[PDB]
């Protein structure tokens, strides 16, 4: 089929945030620009001794899981925050410019490593230390592990003491206000048996964000870290939602408006990034696309289309969101409208997401598309979450397609520009320019079609004169990014490139 692509390097310009190419889990061979330590294990992580609790993901088990996961040596097992310092040390060693780390708000953190806890061990008990936000006495780099409490200000202070402020080269840049708070009772029944109130989340986010700003005025806060659309909507059927709803379309408006009001009252921004998790509910072939089963072709197809629910008002996905909450899709324009109406200047983060089929071309194309979307639509931060025991070779290809396509860490541009394809069903196209190198334009082009090749007819409107194009890509035959044939000929900033089915490509155009 033929598809036209119209690029204008002087229209619809948008700064691409460098921190969209992040992860929660390290890749064996993929370039990242941001890393998070967060998720379910964060809520009951004790910084004083590194103990944590799995909650209902793993038998309410209190253990050394985070010590092993983050490769803390045995002689640092009892060093405060050794899990977080191993983590941020690795960020620095890798040259990764942004670490997002999680602080605790659930209410209690593991006191020991006694294994699976009984329902009788519900907090408060000898199994739990109480979280407090403020110590109200002098801070120590050697916190007391023998009392019944753990202090968040003392924790951040330890980290800043080691690394300095976020304003400097080594500082941790971001702090997450715990994790998935409306799921505290079902993920962490032993910490937080009761449903989380809208007023409770607001208050805890507000007070925890004030601790961060006190200790590191330059550090950024991420909240509320909502699990999914149900929490965006009515904070997962929060018992107090009816009484605080008023005119608010959804909990996101309530949350933004009140953080704005709370920030104005405190005299400083307390929320830097509205932080959200997005595991697509989109289905194909009767399956949610997050599945690892790639034998299901209609599921594979839905997977590559699913990123369209983030931005495209013409796309309808097969899900309960698509059926019952059409008002909330496409997601990013909706959230962006809420930000512009309730808390202007707030950034948007996706600290967990995963499109499934990680070891399949449909999983790589969907991941490549999600990364394009984040960059085109003003996402500040995003961190992929691993769902398939590191069987993620095509996910890694997508990351490398952007920032290490040639194995020499050549990267995508920092400025998104107008790049309109005539077929959004069968293709995705992103173009970028690099603010300090006018010699080049970078284009991501994917053929989402399962069987047919696409002749892409490119029309670049620019004052630059591009004369050569190089091409790198992956496809259904290999996750390995191979250098493909050069662009044939460029005449008057126009050229053609034929892409086979299920292929994702990075095109580099040069004036010279
Ligand atoms: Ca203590
Ligand atoms: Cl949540």
């Amino acid at each position: 089929m033929d598809v036209n692509v119209n690029i204008d390097t002087n229209a619809e310009k948008q700064a691409i945030s460098p921190y969209i190419y992040g992860t929660n889990q390290d890749f064996s061979n993929a370039k990242v620009t941001a890393r998070r330590i967060g998720g379910n294990r964060s809520t009951g992580y004790n910084w004083e001794n590194n103990d944590s609790n799995a909650g209902t993901d793993w038998k309410n088990e209190s253990d050394n899981y985070w010590l092993t996961l983050y490769d803390v040596p045995k002689e640092k097992y009892n060093e405060p925050a050794s899990v977080y310092t191993a983590f941020h040390d690795k960020s620095l060693a890798m040259g990764v410019p942004y670490s997002l780390v999680t602080l605790q708000a659930g209410g209690y953190v593991a006191a020991d490593q006694s294994g699976p806890l009984a329902n009788t061990d519900v907090a408060p008990s000898s199994k739990w230390k109480k979280v407090e936000f403020n110590k109200n006495g002098p801070l120590s780099l050697t916190p007391d592990t023998t009392d019944g409490s753990v202090y968040m200000d003392e924790f951040v202070n330890y980290l800043v003491n080691k690394y300095g402020s976020a304003s400097g080269s080594k500082g941790i840049k971001g702090y997450s206000l715990d994790n998935e708070p409306s799921l505290w009772p079902s993920t962490h029944p032993l910490i937080h048996p009761d449903k989380t109130k809208c007023s409770e989340v607001l208050d805890k986010d507000t007070q925890l964000a004030q601790v961060v700003k006190k200790i590191d005025p330059a550090a950024e806060t991420f909240g509320p870290a909502l699990f999914g659309f149900s929490a965006f909507n009515d904070f997962n059927s929060s018992p107090d939602w009816s009484s605080v709803k008023g005119n608010y379309q959804w909990f996101i408006d309530y949350y933004l408006d009140n953080m704005k009001k709370n920030s104005d009252a405190a005299g400083k921004r307390l929320l830097d990034a509205l932080d959200l998790h997005w595991y697509p509910e989109a289905k194909g072939g009767g399956q949610r696309v997050t599945t690892s089963d790639t034998s299901n072709v209609d599921c594979n197809k839905a997977r590559m289309q699913a990123p369209r629910s983030l931005w495209d008002s013409t796309y309808t996905e097969d899900s309960w969101i698509g059926q019952w909450c059409k008002w909330g899709l496409p997601l990013i324009p909706k959230v962006k409208s809420s930000i512009d109406k309730y808390y202007p200047g707030t950034k948007l983060s996706f600290s967990e997401y995963n499109y499934g089929g990680e070891d399949h071309i449909s999983g790589g194309i969907a991941q490549a598309d999600a990364l394009g979307v984040f960059g085109k639509y003003g996402v500040y931060f995003a961190t992929y979450w691993e769902c398939n025991s590191d069987k993620n070779n095509y996910v890694q290809s997508a990351f490398n397609l952007y920032n290490n396509y040639d194995g020499n860490n050549s990267k995508y541009g920092d400025t998104d520009v107008k790049c309109d394809t005539s077929d959004i069903n069968n293709s995705s196209t992103y173009a970028s320019v690099t603010s300090n190198d006018g010699n080049k334009m970078d284009i991501i082009v994917m053929n989402k079609n399962y069987t047919d090749s696409i002749n892409f007819n490119f029309n670049v409107s620019s004052n630059k004169n591009y004369t050569s194009g190089q091409v790198w890509g992956f496809d259904s035959n290999s996750s390995n990014i191979t250098k493909r044939d050069d662009v044939s000929s460029i005449s008057g900033n126009k050229f053609t490139y034929k892409i086979p089915a299920l292929t994702a490509v990075h095109i580099v155009l040069l004036e010279h």
